[PDB]
């Protein structure tokens, strides 16, 4: 009895899944590509680990996340495959519960990890207090589309401290600071929206996962987690926190998936 795990996000979540590629099944839960391909980690990412390593029952992953994504190109633009476009792909292919993915309220989980690129692109040019509500409102309206299709179980990850990635560290401490302060307001507004949605609907199961505090713990004490420091890069994905200057590696993603597992019990697959 599968859990249908539909995910939406950016390069922290991408796996290169195609809606026309091999589709998820019990024998092949990711569908396509093979587990550990198509990521920014050198191996599985958090979704691959939640689906195949940390799962308590059968999870089928339909991963619509796309590199570089922002929430909506009408707000902060970047790449064609924004979050809005990912929801449209869901609308086009899976929303009507095809025989390939015959989901229902009781067994579908919709996971969203977005905001890294909205913040990365807008932190110096917009006012967080007035602008981040616009971003969060658009996220909420996309979530409402899935609610209208019958979705009831939702997972939201807050934005991790990309302020402390090598890419940002190299821009100077005051840029790190400006980015981090803007990010904190976005994350607060995200939490507010998730709480408000949960209460207003009354028939949903939600999880807000605080990836920010988890990654910050590791950055603050890297050797406690088997990393030599909080700044080194290694494309093996395991010697350093960072796989490249802006993305954490497979070891980090596994530690995050393990941290998430108990928090996801209420969603049915863990």
């Amino acid at each position: 009895n599968p859990t249908y795990f539909f995910t939406f996000g950016d390069s922290y979540s991408q796996t290169g899944f195609s809606a026309s590629g091999t589709q998820p099944s019990a024998s092949n839960p990711m569908g396509n590509p093979d587990l550990g391909i198509g990521t920014t980690t050198n191996g599985p990412n958090w979704i691959g680990y939640l689906t195949t390593t940390e799962n308590a029952s059968l999870v089928l992953s339909y991963n619509l996340a796309a590199g570089g994504a922002t929430i909506d190109n009408a707000l902060v633009p970047a790449y064609p495959g924004d979050l809005a476009s990912q929801f449209r792909l869901f609308e086009d292919v899976y929303a009507d519960k095809p025989a390939s993915a015959p989901w229902s309220a009781e067994d579908a989980v919709f996971g969203v990890w977005i905001g890294i690129n909205d913040i990365g692109n807008a932190y110096y040019s917009t006012d967080a207090e007035t602008y981040t509500p616009k971003l969060i409102s658009r996220l909420e309206s996309l979530v409402e589309e899935v609610y209208k299709n019958g979705g009831r179980k939702f997972l939201f990850l807050n934005v991790p401290p990309t302020s402390r990635s090598p890419l940002f560290l190299e821009q100077g401490e005051e840029v790190v600071k400006q980015h981090a302060e803007y990010l904190s307001v976005y994350n607060e507004n995200l939490e507010g929206m998730v709480d408000d949605f949960t209460k207003k609907k009354g028939d949903v199961t939600t999880v807000l996962y605080d990836s920010w505090s988890f990654m910050t713990k590791i950055l603050d004490d890297p050797t406690a987690y088997g990393f030599p420091d909080a700044t080194c890069i290694n494309d093996d994905g395991t010697s350093c926190i960072w796989w490249d200057n802006y993305h954490p590696g497979m070891k980090y993603h596994l530690l995050q998936a393990e941290d998430m597992k108990p928090k996801l019990r209420k969603l049915g697959g863990w």
